[PDB]
């Protein structure tokens, strides 16, 4: 408890945590299956706030589905991530929390596998034509907000856009409401801290 080289991490998601309010909706989006996800984001849009961070796969095998046909992230781009981020996160999360998702399944597993059978999720239940309404919309104007998505995905026209945790929560909740954001969700996570120097 006393000396560990990641207390600036844990102090960081701790204040990141704190930031969410159990009385808005809040979205939550993983990219990777539930048994080993890459990429977390929750975001709050009443607080224009959201928090954002990765994990290396533990299987590298089973990474290449997803990288090749779904969020198109490269494991060059997210080896030197800080592990337990993800989990630390999720583990810090309010009891009893209301989290808004778009396809419950895979949610439910990853929170159930952390022992977080105490959050409680709504599903929106979109089609996936509403749920991607405003994706082109969403990747122009906050596409900046992650780099993380460099692979080309391959079908299994034009290829479709990468999957990114952040900008599913945003495009889900643009579709939710009608329209985008007034402007631009604020990190509650610095980047620079979700990787190894
Ligand atoms: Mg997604
Ligand atoms: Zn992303």
């Amino acid at each position: 408890d006393i000396g560990s080289e990641f207390e600036g991490q844990e102090l960081i998601v701790r204040a990141a945590v704190s930031e969410l309010d159990p009385s808005n909706t809040i979205w939550l989006d993983i990219e990777g299956p539930p048994t080993d996800p890459v990429e977390l984001a929750l975001y709050q849009p009443a607080k224009k706030q959201y928090i954002h961070c990765f994990r290396k796969p533990h299987d590298e095998k089973g990474f290449k589905n997803g990288s090749r046909h779904s969020h198109g992230i490269l494991m060059k781009d997210i080896e030197d991530a800080v592990p337990g981020v993800l989990s630390y996160v999720i583990g810090l999360l309010p009891p009893n929390m209301v989290i808004t998702t778009q396809g419950s399944d895979d949610i439910r597993k990853l929170l159930d596998i952390h022992g977080r059978k105490d959050l409680k999720l709504i599903d929106v239940k979109f089609t996936s034509d509403q749920a991607r309404q405003f994706e082109h919309q969403v990747w122009d104007k906050f596409g900046h907000l992650c780099k993380q998505h460099n692979g080309v995905i391959i079908s299994k026209p034009s290829p479709d856009e990468p999957h990114c945790a952040l900008l599913d929560c945003i495009m889900f909740h643009s579709a939710m409401s009608g329209e985008l954001p007034k402007e631009e969700p604020i990190p509650l996570l610095p980047k620079e801290f979700l990787f190894f120097p």
